[PDB]
């Protein structure tokens, strides 16, 4: 009864050491190529109403743009204030080409977008989907 | 006479969370890869009179139902409020094909059960014995 | 995660000491003929909102203006501080004739140019997209 709770405290922290050196490793390419590093912070709240999604991304580097975007494996066009500029800020990106079914559909889940810089590398958004 | 007792619900709750443990970090490594994490949200309790799950399943992913429940190496067939709409509902599931013979000898203690997705993963889902 | 990080320093650091070659092998030309060279010293930033190109451009020979620049297989027209004075120094020109949104789509991301002398000749400028 003992032995698998020390068995579950290391599995949740291992899962954390882990992630902590993936984003260290990641983070590597953009510091040799001069290039910032853009990541999100907390979570997203797509809406499949607007297609509006509310992204809180964070870049230490230089100010980049967004070309396009990908929700489950199929293209989007990305539009609405799309500039990231330096520090953490607040985005309201409006994408679209999809069809709503699937966002109508697929309402409660946290879907995994792929917002696609114009630099280069691009960062990977997990946002929750709202009515 | 009086140790006896408290070695041997000790043994058969050590079983139960050990289980539910690792059943906890297998579903990480496939919620992990490709797949999604129908997982269970605190205990469950299946009546033994009629037969009835009250589960109480979370999930964040497409809608999946779940297609036979294993009893102790027993399969069994669902029927009844299984859909699993995205969130974190409770859903009362009529588990049926098990005799009413081997369940009300030990009311009031727990076990493991383990429902079957439609997506295939399963969850090991713990519920205590009510008459 | 190592492998990748020791490849894109090798890429990195393959391109300048590529590019040193060259311009020592375009150095010696130019001292052998007579006339000196202009050669780009580091990176150069371009930016796209504007147009204007920050170039370190340095000649040990005569002074000679640059009439055109080669954006993308596309020529265009130059005009500023065109003068281009002989030894090292900091020259801002601006490009025209460009499409404003094709090079705004592509901020943080490096380019080649290619300048126009008046002489006859050429220099390579690589840019950086800045905005």
């Amino acid at each position: 009864l003992s032995g698998a709770v020390t068995a579950l405290i290391l599995v949740i922290a291992s899962v954390i050491i882990a992630l902590v050196v993936v984003g260290f490793a990641f983070g590597l390419f953009g510091a040799f190529t001069g290039q910032g590093t853009v990541t999100q912070v907390g979570t997203a709240t797509l809406s499949a109403g607007t297609g509006t999604l509310t992204v809180t991304l964070k870049n230490t580097g230089a100010a980049t743009q967004v070309t396009g975007a990908i929700i489950n494996g199929n293209a989007a066009s990305v539009s609405g204030q799309v500039t990231i500029s330096a520090g953490q800020n607040t985005y309201s990106i409006s994408l679209g080409g999809i069809s709503s079914s699937t966002l109508q559909n697929l309402v409660g889940s946290t879907i995994s977008l792929t917002l696609q810089l114009s630099n280069g590398q691009t960062v990977t958004v997990s946002a929750i989907i709202t009515s």
